[PDB]
DNA sequence: AAAAAAA
């Protein structure tokens, strides 16, 4: 369809809740609630986005604005001024539907929704039930029958599980849609589901299949999305909303950036525990960081050392998909209230969670996407605070930081080389108690990762992996070996006819 | 065998 850009603009008379409560677009009862949440005034995306989203009848919405200012309430707000617009029309039905790609964020997006009905009891009756994986299913539609919820969160398949069961009940009056984190939800592995769900609630729907409204909210995103969004959209014209300028980096600015190369990927091991380590004697145990980690065993892995070399002095939560959900809402919880601590996670913690007063965001290795470095160090400098992130990377890993560069204009100022003293290797190889049958695994699935983002990342195939895989000799401390495995295991691999292969692996069936 | 996400 058609695509309107609107840019940034420098010279542009600000709003607030006060001029749209004036302007008649806010009723008083939301206005009531964001006003009590005491923000110093509303985040440009919110400015620029309110209006339009209730606005036309007509036009979809895409919106794209930094980490941490504000996309949710950009889209909360209104939703909940078109329910006020409309209390009277199907007063049990769903009329906003949000998706998002994990499940904790989901869970945050409803405790939002929860915020604004603390802020306000006269909220509460616009209901809200999240449905997302990894929980009872007849409880929530045991709860989707008792609140008879307008607004719904939800992650893609537990919605398809429900609408396939109980789309007549709930979703035949939908008006709005909604895509937090628009690009990751349109990635392969997602945009089947969401075309899916698009698909069920516009033939469902009773006005019309071109009534709902879809907005997609993403701290990163281009034109390109709005070619993979055009079956999901539904309206004649879309509406670009950037409170970024075309040429200027998608990175919030007030993150303080740095890089940490050394010789060997293992070394960033190193690297990382004697950055934390000089952090905590230099805040006097005042520190709250997250560090990201490629794979769910090195992370758990990480998180031994670190807990081995830390626990002293700070909290060590492991943080990825492999947790049962209780667990994650939990910790979720506990690193969002508590004051310092560390979060060693996934690419779960990635995108959208919002963890106030995060000091550092550290990485070892790289992200599984390109864009989700932005994201990574977007989980600091949030909601106006200062922030500082450190990349801990190999020689290896380099083409990643120079297509940081070509792809999203984002330059590392702050570089530095690091090769580790034989105490600090000494004292981290001690804190190891894994097995080597363990140490394996955790290899193989860096190699595995690793793997997967060579053509992504400009990797040299040939030098990267072995690289990746002698961490194994290093970290059993015997650097000429190789790790053993089974001819038809490194068959299954496929690498039985590469010289690289045989470069990493040993045969010892 | 490799974030996440449907069991
Ligand atoms: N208008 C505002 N002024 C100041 N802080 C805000 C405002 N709106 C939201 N926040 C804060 O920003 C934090 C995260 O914002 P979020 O909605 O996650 O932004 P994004 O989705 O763009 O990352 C929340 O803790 C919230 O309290
Ligand atoms: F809305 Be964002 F993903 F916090
Ligand atoms: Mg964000």
């Amino acid at each position: 369809s058609k695509l309107i850009h609107v840019p940034k603009e420098d010279n542009s008379k600000e709003v607030t809740l006060d001029s749209l409560l004036e302007e008649g677009v806010l009723d008083k009862e939301i206005h009531k609630a964001i006003t009590r949440m005491e923000f110093p005034g509303l985040t440009p995306v919110q400015q620029k986005t309110i209006k339009p989203i209730l606005s036309s009848e007509d036009h979809d919405v895409i919106a794209r604005a930094k980490t941490g200012t504000g996309k949710t309430f950009a889209f909360l707000i209104p939703i909940f001024q078109h329910l006020i617009n409309t209390k009277f029309d199907s007063q049990y039905m769903v009329k906003a539907v949000i998706v998002a790609p994990t499940r904790d964020l989901a869970l945050q997006i409803e405790a939002e929704v929860k915020k604004i009905h603390d802020m306000n009891y006269g909220l509460k009756k616009y209901a809200c039930v999240s449905l997302v994986g990894g929980t009872d299913f007849r409880a929530a539609m045991n709860k989707m029958n008792k609140l008879r919820p307008n607004i719904v969160i939800a992650t893609p398949g537990r919605l398809i599980d429900v609408l396939e069961k109980y789309s007549n009940k709930f979703f035949r009056f939908v008006d709005y849609k909604v895509l937090d984190e628009a690009d990751r939800l349109l990635e392969i592995g997602f945009r089947d589901d969401l075309e899916t769900i698009s698909g069920i609630l516009n033939e469902k729907n009773s006005k019309s299949a071109d009534n709902i409204k879809t907005l997609l909210f993403s701290a990163t995103l281009d034109d390109k999305v709005q070619k993979l969004a055009n079956n999901i959209m539904n309206k004649k014209e879309c509406l670009f909303l950037d409170t970024v300028d075309k040429n200027e980096p998608e990175a919030h600015e007030r993150i303080d950036q740095s890089v940490v190369i050394s010789e060997k990927f293992a070394n960033s091991i190193f690297a990382a525990v004697e950055h934390i380590k000089k952090q905590i004697k230099e805040r006097d145990s005042n520190y709250k960081a997250i560090i990201f980690a490629p794979t769910v065993k090195f992370t758990s892995f990480l998180c031994s050392i670190l807990k081995n070399e830390f626990k002293k002095d700070l909290p060590i939560l492991e943080f990825h998909g492999k947790i049962t959900q209780n667990k994650r809402t939990s910790l979720v919880k506990r690193f969002k209230k508590d004051e310092s601590g560390i979060l060693v996670c996934t690419d779960v913690g990635a995108r959208g969670m919002d963890f106030p007063n995060v000091h550092e965001v550290l990485q070892i290795g790289v992200p599984s996407e390109l864009a989700n470095y932005i994201h990574r160090i977007g989980r600091t400098a949030r909601s106006g605070k200062e922030g500082s992130s450190v990349l801990f990377i190999c020689k290896d890993e380099l083409p990643f930081v120079r297509e940081l560069e070509d792809a999203k204009n984002i330059v590392i100022a702050k570089q530095e080389k690091y090769e580790p003293s034989e105490e600090i290797k000494s004292e981290v190889l001690e804190a190891v108690t894994e097995e080597p049958e363990d140490i394996s695994d955790i290899v193989i699935s860096l190699i595995s990762s690793y793997r997967s983002c060579i053509k992504e990342y400009r990797f040299s195939e040939r030098r990267i992996l072995p690289e990746i895989a002698s961490t194994y000799g290093v970290l059993l401390n015997d650097p000429q070996l190789k790790i053993p495995v089974s001819r038809r295991f490194l068959d299954k691999l496929g690498l039985s006819r590469s010289p690289i292969g045989k470069a990493m692996f040993e045969i010892r069936d």
